């Protein structure tokens, strides 16, 4: 499924992810925006053989088991496909358990890079909310 700016940011509030670990919602919105252009069904293979799912391009290599990614972890106990799916509650329950990991949402490289710092609130702009 690929998401409306609006409608995600929508379901995103609803799974209590809006300023979740002190991080508004237009944080999340941009997250979103730069690592998936809001599509769930996204993937990407990293050089090191991981490979990365779903809305916030969570990483095989610590928190999903994909059945590929040789001496890593799942800590959030699930199947990468799981992130793929149309209904983002795997996606949100997990990226809750990485922004609490020590090092908030730099754990995103993409959100250091182009959403840090920058006017978020832009992302949730105009949005019934
Ligand atoms: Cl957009
Ligand atoms: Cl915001
Ligand atoms: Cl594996
Ligand atoms: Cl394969
Ligand atoms: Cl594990
Ligand atoms: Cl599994
Ligand atoms: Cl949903
Ligand atoms: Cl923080
Ligand atoms: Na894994």
């Amino acid at each position: 499924k690929v998401f409306g700016r609006c409608e995600l940011a929508a379901a995103m509030k609803r799974h209590g992810l809006d300023n979740y670990r002190g991080y508004s919602l237009g944080n999340w919105v941009c997250a979103a925006k730069f690592e998936s252009n809001f599509n769930t069904q996204a993937t990407n293979r990293n050089t090191d053989g991981s490979t990365d799912y779903g809305i916030l391009q969570i990483n095989s290599r610590w928190w999903c088991n994909d059945g590929r990614t040789p001496g890593s972890r799942n800590l959030c106990n699930i199947p990468c496909s799981a992130l793929l799916s149309s209904d983002i509650t795997a996606s949100v329950n997990c990226a809750k358990k990485i922004v609490s990991d020590g090092n908030g949402m730099n754990a995103w490289v993409a959100w250091r890079n182009r959403c840090k710092g920058t006017d978020v609130q832009a992302w949730i702009r105009g949005c019934r909310l």
